[PDB]
């Protein structure tokens, strides 16, 4: 595992073998090769190697040299700290002649505001002096794409809970946010997904799938054909939210999207014949808002790399019950609670029970009640 194999831009990875970064960890290569992809990020720091360039090498490569303006900005718990991380940034992008500035000092808030303006492309600093800045109309936002909140459990017990707040909002609406933090409170978690949709968790102990939470129901429809209809009857109360609805073959998923389509509906539909730029191309839209009923066959491999809509419909059952949970199932310590509706036709009314069976869970036939997709 190198970071030959990252499709890092040649100036950097120059800049990183120089750095002396000469090997990335196993865990480090995810968090870099997500943060690229543009997900938002939830790293639990770790004693070790450069914490620091991990993200910094992330920050650096979703860059546009030619355009100098504050692309990312990076916030942390001390002055000392958000130095460091500067001093860093160049150190590793000094093959790439970019520009990257660390606010504070007060002595200095000239020279502060001096450099914002020949056009900072990164900025670093604690959360008021960065506020700051941006209230005072130096820092310009407008072309932000990147918040990196270093240390962050540290900058809880600092007390910068607010002004954190704060410079989310002048940041534009969809922002990329990767939260690095050695700890993870129960109000660090009330902050990442205060301003984070679907984010990536990358953490220190197992974390793992049990469906706790979810209300799981199956429309007992009766054969085929009669899906469809019974999916649209409640597809109207649906959009209420996103929703994901798995399926089990290509021929099915395509189907279902064209037959929803020549029916007016807006559908995504991916699965595993297409390409790992346009697969996560379509993610994008979704998890965005810009559509929200997704048909997919189970392309994800690990479990808990699914979308965290909050409703999931298997249009088909799966054929062995240990993916089902795979599919529905939520994080648990991180999850989201939720809900999943079932279509199991007679000749499936059996594999519903060794599936209510194998989880020793629960399922449900659905009430006239759809008022209790109430949940956030």
């Amino acid at each position: 595992p190198t970071f030959d194999t990252m499709g890092l831009r040649e100036d950097l990875l120059r800049g990183i073998y120089a750095y002396g970064f000469e090997k990335p960890s196993a865990i480090q290569q995810r968090a870099i090769k997500q943060i690229i992809k543009g997900r938002d990020v939830i790293a639990q720091s770790q004693s070790g190697t450069g914490k620091t360039a991990t993200f910094s090498i992330s920050v650096l490569q979703c860059l546009d040299i030619q355009v100098r303006e504050t692309q990312a900005l990076i916030l942390a718990p001390t002055r000392e700290l958000a130095v460091q991380i500067q001093k860093g940034l160049l150190a590793l992008g000094d093959y790439m002649n970019v520009q990257c500035h660390a606010c504070i000092g007060g002595t200095n808030v000239g020279e502060d505001i001096r450099k914002l303006d020949y056009g900072q492309h990164v900025v670093a600093g604690t959360p008021g002096r960065v506020f700051d800045m941006i209230r005072r109309r130096s820092l310009r936002t407008r072309a932000i794409k990147m918040l990196v909140l270093d240390e962050a459990d540290e900058m809880l017990n600092k007390g910068f809970k607010e002004q954190i707040y704060d410079v989310y909002r002048y940041l534009p609406p969809a922002t990329q946010v990767v939260l690095i933090s050695a700890t993870l409170p129960h109000e660090i978690l009330e902050m990442t997904n205060k301003f984070m949709t679907d984010p990536i968790r990358i953490l220190v102990k197992r974390d793992e799938l049990t469906l706790e939470g979810i209300k799981q129901f199956f429309v007992a429809v009766e054969r085929e054909e009669w899906k469809f209809d019974t999916l649209c009857d409640l597809y109207d109360t649906l959009t209420i939210t996103q929703a994901v609805i798995f399926c089990n073959t290509k021929r099915k998923v395509d189907w279902l999207t064209e037959k929803m389509r020549e029916a007016n509906f807006t559908v995504s539909s991916m699965h595993g014949d297409m390409p790992q730029k346009e697969r996560e191309s379509i993610m994008k839209e979704f998890r965005s808002g810009a559509s929200r009923v997704l048909i997919s066959t189970d392309v994800w491999a690990r479990g808990l790399d699914v979308p965290q809509v909050s409703l999931i419909i298997n249009y088909d059952l799966p054929n062995n019950r240990e993916l089902y949970i795979h599919r529905i199932g939520r994080s648990g310590r991180y999850g989201r609670k939720g809900v999943a509706i079932n279509f199991v036709k007679n000749d499936d009314i059996r594999i519903l029970r060794d599936i209510e069976q194998y989880y020793s869970t629960q399922i449900d036939e659905m009430p006239m009640n759809v008022a209790d997709l109430i949940l956030e």
